[PDB]
């Protein structure tokens, strides 16, 4: 599982979000709202 530092939205992406909960899906660089 791509638990931490996992891309959820931005440049080049779609939705292969094979992440866990506990971590999230929130903003940093233009590539990623991401599993922090």
């Amino acid at each position: 599982t791509q638990s931490h530092y996992g891309q959820c939205g931005g440049i080049g992406y779609s939705g292969p979000t094979v992440c866990a909960s506990g971590t999230t899906c929130q903003v940093l660089n233009p590539y990623a709202s991401q599993c922090l």
